């Protein structure tokens, strides 16, 4: 059985007009997913690479949409962190079931300067401080009980803590797209973009 | 996550994540998770950049997890001379992610013949004349050979590129959201006698 499951209707007018640019379509894409309701649409599948070219993947939130790409906060010191100062190049796939739509991101994550940080920190709800300020995101938790009581003094405080040492914030900018759509008689509408020299080429792929 | 998501193991630490992998999936299937064998897989080119899509899980096997694709597609290309990939899963109604780590390997043609015929019928013209991630010069041109083989009684024969790879797993992680935000993580490695097993840190 066709395991596809979305049932509300998802325009792809872009799929027959190819424009130019695609971050349009991304914003095209994404407002639509806010008006109809699509749960979690920014829920991003992020891959990275270690030194040896091995993938490991994990979701993130992608939080702001820049003139380049795509940005996410996250720990310096975690797996994808270490992958990332090492490189950069990563791949990240949107996929909401509701309207069988896939939105596919690769480029260069770059880490952004410490007043960037600073103001995501600030921008995050202060009840996630204590958690993100007592954990060393991917290490090995040694006593569960032993974080959840550090994390439940700092909560004391009712307010914003300092920005921990390794918080920091990427923008993906990207070198190429696709968004994928359910088309009609399973030939599945593949938009595909490259960056070039001067803008950008785009293609239609087989499905 | 508005549907309930017990995860005892992370105090118990099974031994078996294969186990833990199976019991997942089957409360999933069992409280109604939508389409939870959707896989963001990753694979890498060879200069190390990855490239992500989704896929469906179709079987759970001893070693690992199989899905089925064409070889001359981008992840068929790049597994072929890099076979490590990564792969999440994420169920938003119940907030949980399943990480699965390992190397892909191409199954024989025989298996590949049985996936491509449990495949409904209808899905066998598109199938048979896209070259999947290639680029589509003529829409309609496409549109019109799949009709014409729609028009057929299925199955039609297995193209020569359709594929099935099992994904060999090195490391498997279980995502929870926890309590207080202190989400839970448990970490399976593969060691040369069995498994290791650690909690991480959020
Ligand atoms: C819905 C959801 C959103 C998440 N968003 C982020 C995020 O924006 N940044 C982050 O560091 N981790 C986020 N996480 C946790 C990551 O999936 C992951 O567990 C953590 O970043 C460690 O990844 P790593 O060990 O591969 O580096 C999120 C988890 C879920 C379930
Ligand atoms: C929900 C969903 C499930 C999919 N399952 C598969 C699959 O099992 N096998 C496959 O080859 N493509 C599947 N696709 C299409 C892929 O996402 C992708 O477009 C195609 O495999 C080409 O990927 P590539 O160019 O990166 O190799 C699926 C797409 C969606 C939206
Ligand atoms: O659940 C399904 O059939 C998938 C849904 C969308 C696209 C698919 N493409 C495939 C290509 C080759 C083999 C299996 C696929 N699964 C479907």
């Amino acid at each position: 059985s066709e395991s596809l499951t979305g049932t509300l209707d998802a325009p792809f007018p872009e799929y027959q007009t190819l424009p130019a640019d695609p971050m349009s379509v991304l914003h095209n894409w994404l407002e639509r997913a806010r008006r109809v309701g699509i749960r979690e649409p920014r829920a991003l599948a992020l891959a990275t690479a270690d030194s040896q070219g091995r993938p490991s993947t994990r979701i993130v939130v992608i939080s702001e949409i820049s003139d380049a790409g795509v940005v996410f906060s996250t720990h310096a010191g975690s797996q994808k962190g270490r992958e990332l100062l090492h490189n950069p190049w990563a791949s990240g796939v949107l996929y909401w079931r509701e309207t069988s739509q896939q939105i596919i991101l690769n480029g260069q994550a770059v880490r952004l300067p410490n007043a960037k940080a600073d103001d995501a920190w600030l921008k995050r709800p202060y009840a996630t401080h204590p958690m993100s300020s007592v954990s060393r995101q991917s290490e090995e938790l040694q006593d569960v009980q032993a974080m959840r009581n550090a994390a439940r003094q700092l909560a004391e405080l009712q307010g914003p803590l300092p920005r921990p040492e390794g918080y920091c914030v990427f923008e993906l900018r990207l070198e190429s797209l696709e968004f994928w759509g359910n088309g009609q008689e399973r030939l599945h509408e593949r938009l595909r973009y490259d960056r070039s020299d001067t803008g950008w080429n785009v293609r239609r792929l087989q499905p």
